[PDB]
């Protein structure tokens, strides 16, 4: 069993023990450990999921270096990983599916068992880790689930998007995710229109920054997207914040048949108006975090160089706890 | 000009002229009209479409006789047919790929233009025209609008029906729609579990008789759900009525990734629990209508015997104007 | 390490040992191996997949009784189990996705490594069995190949079924694969008309027997689709058999932007006329297997009573291996 | 009756008279008709689609100025346009869903009745013409069936496309039809790998101009491609040639999963090995031009300056005759 330096959640307001690896268990070395609005709700006590309990060592967005391996585990010790945190019983039909991500019974680092926000961390199989061929542990951490969502929300909005020669893409709320919605966004596709929204001006410039093509407060937003599309209306629109006033005023914004990507969940509810979604088509589609091909895909996308990381180290844009 | 007699609609609480045919235009003689709730809520005047205005006669679920043509219509006079409600403007993008029920500029009989609680009716093209080579047009009527939208709403359901062996399909409402909805599932599926969920008994005791398997009020719903899915959950919930609480309810209901395919509109807004939605991938699907070939189908499956028609004739279930 | 009683492949025209299981490994008692087209192209030496290599116990269409297991294996002795045959190298990208069946490092009892004609059987991980909760072995043993295939490329045709009232789907060859192919698509498909197409007039009347509503020669089938969909042509083949002159004309049978399903593969090639296909937007998709989910949900068919099995018992339709 | 001067296919080896709009139908004269390797099978005799007969004016690449109308057209004289070409009888079941393309009773200008090959052309409804805002009808007049066509077959493409990070992309066959499918792919997928096969030198240049990544005989494909892709495969393969030796050597070139698009019909039939065609799930998907929504996409990304004409003016890349 293995000393290490944690920051532990107590109460809704140092140093641990860390069990040694067996069967396809790795030990990790943590070498960056995410800081997600997820991580502030489940501080709060306003989000637990199955199998949460106190205390609880927080982190579910890690990177690091593996150090000890059980027996069975098959992996390199000296090799840099990121964790997929989301790790299904492998039983049901949607861990047969590779859907691990929805399983109603998931073991997740720092939200439902111990996390990064620690020196070293145990992983429960190997079969959880993302190799990382050149990218540090460190500028990784997000990806394991920033990054990792925004890709499976994309993935869910292509098809959208695709029907058109020159669709304009919604992205509600400039945070975390936004950093990797928007960048994965103008990798993949080249000819896309993304508008950014938030109240924030501040938020509004990083938007542009990170590429969006134009900004705008949501109450403005109809006409210019009116400007932009002829009068069409947007293919698309990811909802990174989540709550009853957003996804209703997105929702209009929307071309016929185009859909609402719900990410964030800030609000309790979201709402739409049952006209315009009832005689339009119009759609929301719910978005988990993503698969395993999804990491491995953003990890590649990184290492090429295609998206760039914006992070805050934080000694224990995204922030990024290190150790 | 012919002279004929109608219904007026003249404020939100006898004998007109109808037009002759030229160059694609039909007239009918109308053999059903069917009374929808969306003509209450017109009438009502809670509900306007583009081009919508007073006076007007109502009615948008037609049957009726082919009486004369203009130089362009290529129909034979004297064949029944069923009348296509969403008559699009054949330019836009949506109805270039069919979707005529999605056009933002449809002209509407009984919704936008004038309709079938008349002797007479003018169709502004034959290509709206569904051929009945056996089943009336009073019996038929209902098809023009429930049974398309059944259909349409049914086609949106299907791969999410498909990804299982034994799927719960939830029908929430058991009105003139889930005569259709509730058919037609059973016409296609052979080993799905229909649910119906209405807060009336009576309605209860009609969706059974219609082939539900099952019915429930909608507390009672997870319970039952639970049983017969292993707490799978449902695959698909058909909203016929539509309001915040509704679809609140239903998306409870699902399994991971299922969706509520929304057709009432009864409330101003739906609503559903942003982390039940987001966390477990969920969907909710806007259906309006369906395309030519769901009419088509429709009416096949109804002269094949494979759905029969509830139908109560009311001389000037679901309720038929007969003329 | 177990003694057992095996069929061993050892030149292209009795009593081994078995090692005990560690880890996730699970030791069965085979109840029921069955046999396949594909055991006599391995036992014939025309088809050797990555690993294969002599001697080797053939059979890969397995179900038995649970005897023995690792530490690991989280699965209670004594328990009937069917064996899922394609195990995947869990690392790949398809693995990721639960596409065991078409990794290309899988390994096959039966096919690669040993299989099923034999007392004794080990499987490499306890992820690979399926529950039979009723069901016995013996009669469950064909699941694990025909009955998974026959599900997978169902699977694969069901939207291009669903898009029609009354689809024809072809079944072109009546052996092993038709007993499960025909049966499941009436099980789930109320409306569908099923052709079978065979040379033999024996196996034409074993599909009638087995749930298809006509039969026909190859060379007969257009004139009876024609009649059958008013020139429409059929929506799907699934080709059994997959040879160059099967496919041909099987493709010139379909409706525009219809599919073969490939799921035989007696011919080195298949062909398609290029005007017929390019023309009409048609298909061929091949089929290997299918998911965990499939061979769940033939299972669960053939418990609830929906498939009926037509198996031969062969001491050591479908044939099968008992013990 | 207005007389024009064409060019006549009166056997397979001056100053004709067109009659004036009626109805719905409008008169053009002729910028631009493009000379595909269409019009040369018809010429040889080789191809003959429904409704043709003797003599004809080939050219079913049309672009030009409207110069007369029907009392029904409701268009503009003097709008230039580009002619859709596959004129649907718009009753049929796959009308009614916009795919004109594929409709067994299409009228086609040029194929099945008088085109382009003349000064002044009729149009048989307006419902056929693309404006065109500000490209030129000589530069347009490619878009009208090699443009629209490689849309079309990308669209098929996309969904196999984007389920990778970084995917290869074969197009086979660099002549008119690559000009536009290699363009149309990079104005799209920003991060796509373009890989061009063809056994002349010249023709491989020019793929690389065009904006192809790699270029490769067929023969020496297999290991570029296992070098770019670790070994995975391509994506997708577009088959602008489709005799039995293209399908059959692209499909081994293809990922699991992964499709053949197939657009050329050089050859009398394509063939695919049976085993790695099963095995690995692959498939052929037959594309035939494309929607009114895929012209219009096309004409609009030529006019954002996304996609260049490679076109040779020739008096009566792509060569095209003005007038
Ligand atoms: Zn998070
Ligand atoms: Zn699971
Ligand atoms: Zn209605
Ligand atoms: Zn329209
Ligand atoms: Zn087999
Ligand atoms: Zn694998
Ligand atoms: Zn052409
Ligand atoms: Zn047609």
């Amino acid at each position: 069993m293995v000393k290490s330096k944690a920051a532990l959640l107590k109460k809704f307001s140092e140093d641990v023990n860390i069990p040694e690896p067996q069967g396809e268990e790795v030990l990790i070395r943590i070498g960056g450990a995410g800081v997600c609005r997820t991580d502030l709700r489940v501080w709060k006590g306003v989000e637990a999921k199955q199998g949460f309990r106190l205390p609880i060592i927080l982190g579910h967005e890690n990177a690091g270096t593996i150090v000890e391996v059980g027996e069975l585990a098959k992996v390199k010790k000296g090799d840099n990983v990121v964790v997929y945190a989301t790790w299904g019983d492998l039983t049901c039909r949607y861990c047969r599916e590779g859907k691990f991500n929805i399983c109603k019974n998931q073991i997740i680092p720092g939200q439902t068992t111990n996390g990064g926000f620690s020196e070293y961390m145990l992983v429960k199989s190997s079969r959880w880790l993302v190799k990382l061929n050149s990218l540090s542990p460190v500028e990784a951490a997000p990806l394991a689930d920033a990054g990792t969502t925004s890709m499976g929300a994309i993935r869910q909005a292509l098809p959208f998007i695709s029907k058109f020669a020159e669709p304009v893409v919604i992205v509600n709320g400039i945070g975390g995710l936004a950093v990797y919605t928007i960048q994965i966004l103008k990798a993949l596709m080249k000819n896309i229109t993304i508008v950014g929204i938030s109240r924030s001006k501040k938020h509004r410039d990083f938007a542009l920054e990170l590429g969006a093509d134009y900004v705008s407060e949501m109450k403005d937003a109809e006409s210019l997207i009116n400007k932009l599309t002829d009068g069409l209306g947007a293919s698309i629109a990811i909802d990174l914040v989540g709550t009853e006033e957003t996804t209703y005023n997105l929702g209009k914004l929307l071309a016929q048949e185009g859909a609402i990507i719900l990410v964030g969940m800030e609000g309790k509810r979201v709402s739409l108006e049952a006209f315009d979604t009832a005689v339009w088509n119009k759609k929301l589609l719910g978005s988990n975090y993503g698969s395993l091909n999804d990491l491995e895909d953003v990890v590649r996308l990184s290492e090429s160089g295609k998206i760039k990381p914006y992070i805050i180290k934080v000694p224990l844009g995204r922030q990024v706890i290190t150790p």
